[PDB]
């Protein structure tokens, strides 16, 4: 009606995911109805089958993911680093835990519960990025829960009982139903996508498309009324 639904997948091991936030972030300040925008953030994992802590460095394994060289792999760094530093990021890659994401995702769903997905969404990905934690790290988790306003003692025990791990997974699978093999992507209205880091111009575009969409003009009215039925 006069809501439009932003539905976002993204996981928090993924710098052009973060990069990605912000660019959208930039559209909806520049959106006049951004008021009446709901952004949804869902769970996606580039590496599901990921060790709960691999202790090598992230362009080592970036170069192993790719096949491709150190050098190549740091350049592959530099460059998101440089892109992320337009948006007012500081990147940190040498100081990154490659950490399975599985229990953070879980974290976002308890935190959607109370109303602060994308605080800590947010919170998670400057954590990776930036800040050289292990998001895989049930200590850290409950840390990040804290800092965000979540209940940390709750948190720390959602995390534990694995409450949410069932709608991480069905979140993920509703990402390959979906045709989803890469993020960040957004889904607009339940009908458009738009896959990849887009620039702010793209998706204010898509965002006043759909709104326009669900707001035709006032019909000017001919005759009188004539016999209808209704609900």
């Amino acid at each position: 009606s006069e809501k439009i639904r932003v539905d976002i997948w993204s996981d928090i091991a993924c710098p052009w995911c973060y990069i990605g936030k912000r660019r959208f972030e930039s559209a909806l300040g520049q959106f006049p109805q951004r008021d009446q925008v709901e952004v949804v953030w869902h769970s996606f994992e580039l590496d599901p089958s990921a060790r709960p802590l691999n202790p090598i460095a992230m362009r080592d394994g970036l170069a192993m993911k790719y096949s491709i060289s150190p050098a190549q792999a740091q350049g592959s760094l530099d460059h998101m680093t440089q892109t992320a530093a337009q948006e007012g990021l500081e990147y940190h890659f040498d100081r990154v835990k490659l950490a399975n994401t599985f229990l953070a995702h879980q974290l976002i769903h308890y935190a959607a519960e109370q109303g602060q997905g994308d605080a800590m969404k947010e919170r998670l990905l400057r954590a990776y990025m930036s800040e050289g934690q292990n998001v895989n790290d049930l200590d850290t988790l409950q840390k990040l829960a804290a800092e965000v306003g979540l209940d940390a003692g709750a948190a720390r025990a959602a995390l534990e009982a694995g409450t949410y791990a069932q709608a991480v997974r069905y979140d993920e699978a509703q990402a390959q139903q979906l045709g989803i093999t890469g993020v960040p992507f957004f889904v607009l209205g339940g009908k458009y996508g738009v896959s990849g880091a887009q620039a702010p111009e793209t998706l204010l575009g898509a965002l006043s498309q759909v709104w326009a969409e669900q707001h035709p003009a006032p019909l000017t009215m001919l005759g009188q009324d004539a016999p209808a039925e209704g609900c």
